C-alpha cells in the first residue's frame, strides 16, 4: 500500500508526474546525517565529511526522512515522493546528533559542484555567519548547483545560515491551514514555503516516520526543483529558482511568505 503525505499533495507533484516529470536525470545531493538503505529509496552514491564516519548510512534518522520527501519510490509501499525518479546522493555533513561543523558543510557543497549536482538539500543551519559558508555556497552556486536550505526552527523573525545568504534558496515551513508554522523562522531572504508539520517520510529500519520542521519543508522545494529541470534540461539554477518563486501561490507577507506556497504543478505548466 503506498501513501501519498499530505505534503506531497499540497505542492500537487502528482499533476506534475501525470505529465511525466519525475525528477529523471536530475541529481540531487542531500547534505545531512546521510541516508539509509531503505526498500523506498534508491541512493545512487554520495560521500562523507564527517571525521571518523566513513559511511554514508544515517545514524541519525534526519537525512533518511528528508531523503524520502524528495525522491522517495512510486511503486506500492511506504509513501512518494515529489521527484520519484530523482538520482540521489547522501553527502554526510552532519553527525549523528544532528550536528557538524561549517568545515564539513563546506567540503559537501564543494564535492556537489565538483559532482554536477544539479540541486543540494542543505536541511540544516549555523546561527552565526561563517564566510566559509557563504564563500562556499556562492562557489557551488558558480558551478551551477542549486543551493535550498532550510530557514530555521527558532521562531524568530530572522533566518539562520547559509539560507541567508543570497545565492542559498531559503525555504519556511507552512501548516495544513497554509498558514505559517509557528517555529518558522522568516524575515529578510525568505524565498519560498512549503509542508512542514506532521510530514511523514522514510526513516532508518526500513521504516517511516512523522517529524516537524522547516528541514522537512525544504525537501519538497528541492523536489519541484527536480521537475522543473526535467522539463527544461537547459536551465540553470537561477532560472530555476526564480521559476519557483514566480509560480508560487501567494499567502501574504514576503517577509512572512517569502513568494508563497511552491506549486510543482504550476511551475511545470
Ligand atoms: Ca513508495
Ligand atoms: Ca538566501
Amino acid at each position: 500500500a503506498q501513501s501519498v503525505p499530505w505534503g506531497i499533495s499540497r505542492v500537487q507533484a502528482p499533476a506534475a508526474h501525470n505529465r511525466g516529470l519525475t525528477g529523471s536525470g536530475v541529481k540531487v545531493a542531500v547534505l545531512d546525517t546521510g541516508i539509509s538503505t531503505h526498500p523506498d529509496l534508491n541512493i545512487r552514491g554520495g560521500a562523507s565529511f564527517v571525521p571518523g564516519e566513513p559511511s554514508t548510512q544515517d545514524g541519525n534518522g534526519h537525512g533518511t526522512h528528508v531523503a524520502g520527501t524528495i525522491a522517495a519510490l512510486n511503486n506500492s509501499i511506504g509513501v512518494l515522493g515529489v521527484a520519484p525518479s530523482a538520482e540521489l546522493y547522501a553527502v554526510k555533513v552532519l553527525g549523528a546528533s544532528g550536528s557538524g561543523s561549517v568545515s564539513s558543510i563546506a567540503q559537501g557543497l564543494e564535492w556537489a559542484g565538483n559532482n554536477g549536482m544539479h540541486v543540494a538539500n542543505l536541511s540544516l543551519g549555523s546561527p552565526s555567519p561563517s564566510a566559509t559558508l557563504e564563500q562556499a555556497v556562492n562557489s557551488a552556486t558558480s558551478r551551477g548547483v542549486l543551493v535550498v536550505a532550510a530557514s530555521g526552527n527558532s521562531g524568530a523573525g530572522s533566518i539562520s545560515y547559509p539560507a541567508r545568504y543570497a545565492n542559498a534558496m531559503a525555504v519556511g515551513a507552512t501548516d495544513q491551514n497554509n498558514n505559517r508554522a509557528s517555529f518558522s523562522q522568516y524575515g529578510a531572504g525568505l524565498d519560498i514555503v512549503a509542508p512542514g508539520v506532521n510530514v511523514q517520510s522514510t526513516y532508518p529500519g526500513s521504516t517511516y516516520a512523522s517529524l516537524n520542521g522547516t528541514s522537512m519543508a525544504t525537501p519538497h522545494v528541492a523536489g519541484a526543483a527536480a521537475l522543473v529541470k526535467q522539463k527544461n534540461p537547459s536551465w540553470s539554477n537561477v532560472q530555476i529558482r526564480n521559476h519557483l518563486k514566480n509560480t508560487a501561490t501567494s499567502l501574504g507577507s514576503t517577509n512572512l511568505y517569502g513568494s508563497g506556497l511552491v506549486n510543482a504543478e504550476a511551475a511545470t505548466r
